């Protein structure tokens, strides 16, 4: 009923009771532990329910549980999803779930930033030329000449299933993938797929290896459109070497502003499909995940050589000595650049100091050790020895079908 | 029911349909998961269906199920059971209990060697002194002049938990740590509290950075009693690096054989609380925590200033490149005296093929991949991008709290 989790390092014991608000699935049993699973429209009896839970914790936040302004709402959100079995939420709702959702994201190891977040209400809009100058705004906003800025724009919520808007790309802004007829990869592997479908919709595609993808966006059902981001805006970083005077040579570029866009926002059961938000880098995520994973830019063997390392043979660890220098390259680059950037032992620091936070301001954080620890140098960071407990609350990001296996044209 | 697990690398799919034979728990519920935590006497009446189960396991393995033979055992079994309320198995049942047990080890990733372990047989031995020269036997067996060899030493099963056996050291090598009036620690300081007992026991502690613990050995249920492991028998490696001539003035050194001594083997319901095992050495298990943890030696600082790194910010990855070289040691040190070891890249390369065969052969590989990916680089180790159920099955491998924490003193 009420857990502890103990970190094996400083013997600090927490203890969690947030949990037992739990909603959600966590796709595990007690017979079987899914925990390393990448991912183990809505009737007016099922909304209701959702609705209470999500304005009970809201009055509850400012401090008017059960007063009659409280129960008003909900008297007035009642009557609204009878007759129109939908609702909309007060702006003041809205903020407070979507920092809410940020704040439940199990995933985040960012989180202690959890309730700065910069919230645009873009419900008025109804086309996909809207939903670009609202994208611009945003991306403008969050880079902030690489002051970065964490922020996300909440585009209209769902309504039939039939007049869903989405951003088709899986982040704001991402780098073009094609199979080449050498029958290698050119540029980046994982938007392969993504990319096709621009050339099949009228892309020009430059043919480049970090050619920034257009936007395709989905506004009230209809089909998706392009629109190139402003270049102006599109904040860039080249990659160096704080020593290696040869590293620039490998011509390598990464983008400063990350902004996941294909998730689903779901704030007291009504569904936001179209919720692009963004935050800043830890390094790690571009030096050694996008660069150096078998699947993606994969530029292991190459900085190897660069170094004469002994390649001949595995125990010499030579992918080890790469991976940090890499990974000390990317973080270089960027803060000389003057772009906000942190690295993994920074934020998983904090990220503990957040979870101690949590735990006595609110009983709990719920945390999946599996994405929180980082991709290198794990056991060196103190999450690693941080026991944590993963559960599903709500306002929540889910994931959700890419549109085009979904999309009736 | 059939389960799926891909590896988002290489995009292979498997199917686990072996979960369907799970019957332990996990800690987790549809609730909550808990896949990042630690750890989460049998009567007559619940110990009659776990002896059947494996005797089942066992005879479908040679390929006998249903004959007379397993039918003659089976009715052998439960006579004795209801007869004296335990049962003995067969030598035959105990090595293969040994060696499932490894098998089904969902946290251990050296699990592609499970089918060559060497049993031994410890069953008959009554006093602390014949678990002294048992252990010994093995430790010499196993270390093999450094071409390391697995195994596994067992000691008589659990009874009435009155009469246990049990081997009060975590590992059969390891060394002491010592508490000094400063607050500091000298030594291992996972080993503090045992070392204080050793202490307690009579035992003369040297006080050096790396002293051999004793042994203490429990038998029949009796006061555990104390034994030097004769040094002759202590193969040990002096750290030193390729490139860097002052690595070795650190004055480190570590064991060869890696032999956990505290965990359960359970087979056919049967408990076996002193079972000690050894394989041989993944280069981060030492050159990561053992050597670089905050609570262990905590070497990475002294390493760091020794190589003169930018200190004064974390950014600078001076701990990743201290981390880096002080592994790249380990197994260099270890493979210039010629001593059985492995590096990360090899053994989750080797992990891998082993789970794939494991679906293929068995239907799945209980794997735990908080356990399973290494402590240092693990998404350019292929274990990281695979998706993994975790589950358990016995023959197994259990903890049991530390004895000290339960034992009757006798005086
Ligand atoms: C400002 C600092 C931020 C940092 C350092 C941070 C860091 C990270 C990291 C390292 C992960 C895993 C990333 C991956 O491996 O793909 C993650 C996941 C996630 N973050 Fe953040 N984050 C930031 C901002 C945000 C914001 C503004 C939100 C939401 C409003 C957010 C929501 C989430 C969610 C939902 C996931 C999981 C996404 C998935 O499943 O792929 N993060 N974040
Ligand atoms: C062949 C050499 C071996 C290698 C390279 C290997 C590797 C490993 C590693 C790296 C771990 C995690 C270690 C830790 O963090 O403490 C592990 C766990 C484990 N191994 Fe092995 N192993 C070997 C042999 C064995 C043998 C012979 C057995 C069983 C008889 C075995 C049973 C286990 C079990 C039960 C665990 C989990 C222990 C726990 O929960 O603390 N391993 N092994
Ligand atoms: C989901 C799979 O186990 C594996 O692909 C995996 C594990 N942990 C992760 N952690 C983080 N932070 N990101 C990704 N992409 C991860 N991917
Ligand atoms: C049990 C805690 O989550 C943490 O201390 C933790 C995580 N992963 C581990 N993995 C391995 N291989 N060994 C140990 N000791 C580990 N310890
Ligand atoms: N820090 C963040 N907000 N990250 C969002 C996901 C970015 C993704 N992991 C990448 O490397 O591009
Ligand atoms: N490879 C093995 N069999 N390891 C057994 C556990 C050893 C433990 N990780 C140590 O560093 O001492
Ligand atoms: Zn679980």
């Amino acid at each position: 009923r009420f857990l502890k989790v103990k970190n094996w390092e400083t013997d600090v014991v927490l203890t969690d009771t947030l949990h037992l608000k739990s909603t959600l699935e966590t796709g595990c049993t007690e017979h079987i532990c899914m925990g390393s699973i990448m991912n183990p429209v809505r009737t007016k009896d099922q909304l209701f329910p959702l609705a209470k839970e999500f304005l009970d914790q809201y009055y509850s936040s400012i401090k008017r549980f059960g007063s009659k302004a409280h129960m008003d709402r909900l008297e007035e959100v009642n009557k609204e999803i009878e007759s129109t079995s939908t609702y909309q939420l007060k702006d003041t709702e809205l903020i407070y779930g979507a920092k809410h959702a940020w704040r439940n994201a199990s995933r985040c190891v960012g989180r202690i930033q959890w309730s700065k977040l910069q919230v645009f209400d873009a419900r008025d809009c109804t086309t996909a030329h809207g939903m670009f100058n609202y994208i611009c705004n945003h991306v403008k906003y969050a880079t902030n000449k690489g002051n970065l800025r964490s922020a996300i724009t909440i585009f209209p919520q769902r309504t039939d299933g039939k007049h869903d808007f989405r951003v088709w790309n899986s982040q704001l802004i991402r780098y073009a993938g094609y199979k080449q007829p050498d029958g290698s990869t050119l540029g980046d592997p994982a938007n392969v797929q993504f990319t096709e479908i621009c050339i099949q919709q009228g892309w020009k595609a430059p043919r480049g290896r970090f050619d920034v993808l257009p936007l395709l966006l989905q506004a009230n059902g209809n089909d998706p459109e392009l629109f190139q981001i402003p270049p102006e805006l599109v904040l860039e970083v080249p990659i160096r070497h704080p020593k290696f005077d040869w590293f620039k040579d490998l011509g390598l570029k990464w983008y400063g502003l990350p902004a996941v866009s294909n998730m689903l926002l779901e704030i007291g059961g009504l569904e936001f499909s179209a919720c692009p938000f963004s935050g800043w880098y830890m390094g790690t995520e571009i030096g050694v995940r996008d660069y150096c994973d078998n699947s993606r830019y994969n530029i292991l063997e190459e900085v190897a050589k660069k170094m004469d390392l002994d390649m001949r043979k595995t125990s010499s660890l030579w992918k080890d000595q790469a991976l940090v220098e890499i990974n000390i390259a990317v973080l270089y680059s960027f803060q000389s650049d003057k772009v906000t950037i942190v690295d993994h032992h920074s934020a998983t620091e904090s990220f503990i100091k957040h979870m101690e936070n949590e735990y006595r301001c609110r009983g709990g954080c719920p945390a999946d050790w599996v994405w929180i620890v980082p991709p290198m140098s794990g056991s060196i960071t103190p999450v690693f020895h941080q026991e944590m407990l993963n559960y599903r609350l709500t306002p929540s990001f889910e994931y959700q079908p890419d549109p085009w296996n979904t999309h009736v044209w």
